[PDB]
């Protein structure tokens, strides 16, 4: 047989054994499984698609044993479970076809396709409180702290630099400075924000699923126990579980910060408007936050190690760095050595941190100190996996809490998967978490062979200035391939939204298409700093998906005027 | 076998005089002698018979013997002693001023003019812009520039930023509250002030790369002669061994009475002296929707008067969702043409005149002429090729109907030293892109010998209505129409743009896209279509997908981005049933 035929059979058949050719372990399959009263089915994969099936499951030699559609490996994988007592276990019935822990980005679109699919699925979500006792409704990261919030106050201090083009092209705004009401862009984001947790709550009945708004740990093979908010301890029991559970904010061992810094947990809810504001951190969410609060009139300053955006084009981040810089955000080369509270908030005004640096002169190192209104913690987000009880059903994680995979499922156990940004080397975004949902259950429950593609994912930084990628940066192109070997085409434009004004935007707007010279200027990877850089970078996306060239950007017509032509008239090479 | 294309077009591009031959071959030794007789070497070459085909399609001519002239394919024996005698060979061959005359100074002419002087040849541009009916004239750059997308996406930014000053008070900015007016003259200063800075960099960028301009009106008097007029009246000659012809159009008035006395067009609205008020656009074309939409944002009161479907061309589906939008949003459509155009007031410093409109309406009782009074009368019901004083019947270039040029490509089809490119090139899509690629790419083949071709399908384009419509490939319609409705999936959804969430706006209900997918073929992606804030930053993109015979399945693997608009032709599951 074909893959196809082997999968649908895998997913249909209770056990199944696909076999290329007559191995002896085969019989001691029949035998131990005649153990529990099990019926074994068995296939002939043909030698045309051993390889590709092998590949797809991630396993090296032939003989495959599927037990309920969940791929297990070979004869040593299946002892080794019959030997723990797993096997007996997971032979059973169960309440739940799979228990979803999580209910974000991941675990909600895997609950409505497994839904679709047929199959009784139950979702836990619990949002245990920030340090400062910040907690929310259903729907994961993305939705109460994470993007649709900061995509909404990132809105809000562009509306501001649009007040002022909207004087430049004739609207008599009455004279006055304008100032942003924190209390009323809160309430209208928290509304939101209000409007999707209903949603999703909403969604998730009206499709039949089973919630429980309750923290989920592996009591058991195939056992959660679960707390919810009054104390109350439930079991709920499965054939499969999905592991969704996410990220928290980092925070150092350093005296103070749990005491006196928020994080993103916090920042979207705040009683007050923040004040005087310091970033600790230069991950993007740093960069993104210290850009709205100087939109909307704070006083700034970004905190950062050494480099911004590690991780992304350093040549982009020198770029959003100026710009931002023009904009009046203070970036300062330090990391805290003490955060000191000298006045708590109240239900109106935020208080006063006093935060210690050493800064250098040319005689010594001074202790120094500056008092900051608020101080937000951005350095990152780690996975808060320790009360899991992943040791009970032998789930192995890596160094950081983040579970291993053979892609999705569990490298050590065929039953436990996990998907988004707790699935280790996943990139932490919301459609991938989606798309690793969506295509995993497609997986389970249809036999596809269709797999979550994890290269050439597009982003967009949400900066003052909005910074769109795709692809390899120059660095890693120059790295892997050599410098004789790599194209770069870019060109500096201005927006016409911009053409009457008098924006520092203006000198900042920049593209750049990185190309493969020995194999027709293939395109590696670009990179845009433009108004829109999210818009225009999604449909650019897809030209990787067709090993696209620069001849193919350039065949293609522009529409005009937009910014998104400039990708199609490059001609300049840098150096 | 002998020679393949690229060869052969370079052959061709560095040869004066240039015979390309088959295996097989006949009389021509007649054309030899014929060469022979103006002291010419008549090279040859033997082109493979795996390249024939290729190469006759890129000429588009359908016989094997091809003669080339400095660069230029003038087809076989026939075509050559038909320019023998006419007497043009004997003129073709001798030295001329420059080695190619542009006739616009448009978006293709400035184009060609500087890829043709960056390939080291002496170039002429011509430009003139003679004056509208209300006497409106401009300078360098053409109708883009002056009077088209440059100013008009300007004036329609202005209207969203009205949109936007209301969003910055639901997002918490204390406005300070009390009805805001736009104030015309600052708009419209701030346009021209713009459009000034673009006619001196283009005047600047010609003279710092050595192409001569001549602000001056050409006509042909000679197979390799312009006659060009300038301001003054002044008359010079001009040669050239090549001609470009990238004159474009002008707005189309109707042969109804009072029309072109009382009613302005795009050539005039953009640096019009007064606030255009009470306004009547005539016409349901793009430009006719655009214009009604910005000047309803800035706050006129705006009639849409039809003669029968917006945005014939355009998918009538995307049409009527923005006929209902800018309905919601105030604009007045009626399904009325004028009969009369009846000027009451003049404008004078710096307020509108008064026009009155008759129109024919019919009652329970039968048909009544109607009257209705508007400041200003915008007609908008297309654009013409201005061509009769031109002189192609001198150096015989055939037209069409219209005034367009005929080309075989962008060569005239009956004349192989004289080419054309953007609007007046009949059936070249009338875009500033397909100006500019076209101008670029035919100065690679002439003076490169590249194969290259403009590629004219397939081409993304955006409607900058008040919610602004991009689309790429095949209507709903069209798709239909040429493979069956059991093989067409429509797969569409609604959204709303995370930007307008926590607002009360009317888009919110509006906001569709919609992907044209031929079942029988994997849902191949025939076609795309977007009503949204920035749709045209979107459609970009998404257009290179066509270039590839991308599938649904292309657009389904392909990762958004959150959050953007744009992701949700990530995520389409819903199939139209109708
Ligand atoms: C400030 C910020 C901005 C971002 N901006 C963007 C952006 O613009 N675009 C983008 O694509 N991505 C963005 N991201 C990333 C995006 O939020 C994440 O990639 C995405 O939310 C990951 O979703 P998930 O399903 O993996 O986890 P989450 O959304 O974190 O869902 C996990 C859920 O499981 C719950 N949980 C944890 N443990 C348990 C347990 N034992 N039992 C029950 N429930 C449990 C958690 O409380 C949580 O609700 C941003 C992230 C942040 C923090
Ligand atoms: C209101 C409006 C909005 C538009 N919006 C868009 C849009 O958003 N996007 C887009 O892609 N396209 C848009 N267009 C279309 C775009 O302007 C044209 O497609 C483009 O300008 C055509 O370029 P061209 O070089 O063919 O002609 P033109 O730009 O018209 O150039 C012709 C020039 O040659 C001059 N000329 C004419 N005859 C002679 C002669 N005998 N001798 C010398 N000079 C001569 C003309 O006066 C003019 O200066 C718009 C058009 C209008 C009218
Ligand atoms: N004399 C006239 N009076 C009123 N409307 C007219 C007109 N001539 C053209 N139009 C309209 O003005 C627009 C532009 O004309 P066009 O000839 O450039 O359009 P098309 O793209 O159909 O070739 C069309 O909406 C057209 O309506 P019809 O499709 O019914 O012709």
């Amino acid at each position: 047989s074909l893959a196809d035929a082997v999968f649908k059979s895998a997913c249909e058949e209770r056990i199944l054994l696909a076999y290329a050719d007559y191995n002896p372990d085969m019989t001691k399959v029949v035998n131990l499984f005649s153990k529990y009263n099990e019926t074994v089915n068995t296939v002939r994969v043909s030698n045309d698609a051993v390889k590709d099936i092998l590949e797809i499951v991630g396993w090296p030699s032939m003989p495959l044993i599927f037990v309920k559609g969940n791929c297990c490996g070979g004869f040593k994988e299946l002892y080794q479970l019959e030997e723990s007592g797993f096997l007996n276990e997971w032979l059973k019935e169960h309440e739940y076809d799979l228990a979803i822990v999580g209910g974000g980005s991941g675990g909600l679109a895997a609950a409505k396709e497994a839904v679709r699919l047929g199959k009784k699925v139950v979702c836990l979500d619990f949002v245990k409180p920030s340090a400062m006792g910040t907690t929310w409704g259903l729907g994961g990261t993305c939705v109460n702290v994470g993007c649709i919030p900061k995509k909404l106050m990132h809105q809000a201090a562009l509306l501001g630099e649009y007040i002022e083009d909207a004087k430049k092209f004739g609207w008599e705004i009455p004279e006055g400075a304008i100032k942003l009401n924190w209390h009323q862009l809160k309430n209208a984001v928290q509304n939101h924000i209000a409007s999707l947790n209903w949603g999703y709550r909403v969604q998730l009945k009206e499709k039949s699923v089973t919630y429980m708004n309750s923290y989920a740990t592996f009591t058991g093979s195939h056992e959660l126990s679960v707390k919810n908010k009054k104390g109350k301890v439930e079991k709920v029991t499965a054939d499969r579980f999905l592991i969704a559970v996410g990220l928290r904010p980092r925070f150092p061992d350093v005296p103070g910060a749990l005491e006196c810094c928020i994080s993103s947990d916090d920042l979207f809810s705040l009683p007050y408007n923040p004040g005087k504001t310091l970033c600790v951190g230069a991950s993007y969410v740093s960069l993104e936050c210290a850009g709205f609060l100087k939109g909307i009139g704070n006083d700034v300053t970004v905190m950062v190690r050494s480099v911004l955006l590690r991780g992304f084009d350093q040549d982009m981040a020198e770029r959003i760095k100026k710009h931002m810089t023009e904009r009046g955000v203070k970036f300062v080369q330090c990391v805290p050595i003490k955060y000191e509270r000298l006045k708590k908030p109240t239900d109106s005004e935020p208080g006063m941190i006093r935060v210690h640096t050493m800064q250098e002169d040319e005689d010594g190192t001074k202790e120094v100190t500056e008092d900051f209104n608020t101080v937000l913690m951005a350095i990152g987000r780690d996975a808060m996996t320790d009360d899991l009880g992943l040791d009970v059903v032998g789930v192995n994680r890596a160094k950081s809490g983040k579970i291993i995979g053979r892609r999705e499922q569990s490298v050590s156990c065929p039953y436990v998967y996990a998907i988004g940004d707790v699935l280790y080397g996943s990139p932490e975004l919301t459609p991938v978490a989606i798309q690793a949902g969506k295509v995993l259950m497609r997986r389970l429950f249809t036999g596809s062979s269709e797999l979550t593609e994890y290269d050439k994912i597009p982003t967009t930084v949400f900066t003052p200035l909005e910074y769109g990628s795709c692809g390899l940066s120059e660095y890693s192109a120059i790295q892997k391939y050599g410098k004789e070997n790599i194209n770069v085409y870019h060109n500096v434009f201005i927006p016409l939204e911009y053409a009457v004004t008098e924006r520092k935007e203006k000198t900042h707007c920049y593209c750049k298409l990185i190309c493969l010279k020995n194999e027709q200027d293939l395109i590696l990877g670009f990179h845009i700093l433009t108004p829109n850089a999210g818009e225009i970078t999604q449909g650019f996306a897809i030209a990787l998906k067709f090993d696209a060239k620069k001849a193919d950007f350039d065949r293609l017509i522009g529409i005009h005027p937009t910014v998104a032509e400039n990708f199609t008239t490059l001609t300049l090479v840098k150096e």
